[PDB]
């Protein structure tokens, strides 16, 4: 279960974040580990498409090769805090698993600048028990976390040294698909 009420960035600039570009997850912190994907790859595109706030997600397990894309319409709770009902799709946007009540994630932008961000997400999917997940994002897939985002990690009362890096996984992304999915 999730336990954090993440605080959104003071002065969060929604148009800059939701500009249609891609964000790569460089480091993550899951508060309920299991025995994971200690090795994982993820990226997202965020933007407004035909007046609707959307996000397109990509997940890839670099060891098992398990891959999936999602598209979500985001609903606003408050500045920088959203609720997203996702639909699993192929890379071209064809639906594989339709939107279902009960299958959603919350998303909070705790910090963001033009190149980096810190987010919190709480996933709800059917029957699985899931916990809070924090992610450090960058516009450059290979960027080491800079002082602005690491300071935000500290301000959230988290230890950046506990975050797991995604950089040693040889991850390659289909950026074109992520961007096109925003319209689906
Ligand atoms: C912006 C960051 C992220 C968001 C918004 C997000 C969102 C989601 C959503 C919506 C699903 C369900 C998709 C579906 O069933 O169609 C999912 C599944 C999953 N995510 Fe993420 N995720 C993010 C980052 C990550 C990262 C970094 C990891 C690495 C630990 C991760 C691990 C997983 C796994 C293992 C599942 C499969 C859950 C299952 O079905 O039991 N995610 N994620
Ligand atoms: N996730």
């Amino acid at each position: 279960a999730c336990t954090k009420n993440a605080i959104a960035q003071t002065g969060f600039n929604k148009d800059k974040y939701f500009n249609g570009d891609v964000w790569y997850v460089t480091d993550y912190l899951d508060l309920e580990p299991d025995d994971v994907p200690k090795r994982y790859c993820a990226a997202l595109a965020a933007g407004t498409a035909s007046g609707k706030l959307k996000e397109a997600l990509y997940h890839y397990d670099p060891k098992t090769q398990d891959t999936f894309y999602d598209v979500s319409e985001l609903q606003v709770e408050s500045l920088g805090k959203y609720t997203a009902n996702f639909k699993k799709v192929d890379k071209n946007g064809n639906v594989k698993v339709a939107v279902t009540a009960g299958n959603y994630y919350t998303f909070t932008v705790m910090y963001a600048d033009d190149s980096s961000a810190l987010i919190h997400t709480c996933l709800h999917k059917g029957n699985k028990d899931l916990g809070d997940l924090y992610a450090v994002l960058n516009r450059n897939k290979d960027a080491a976390a800079g002082d602005k985002v690491k300071s935000a990690v500290s301000a959230a009362t988290l230890e950046f040294s506990k975050f797991i890096s995604t950089k040693e996984n040889n991850c390659a992304y289909d950026n074109d698909s992520l961007k096109s999915l925003l319209t689906k």
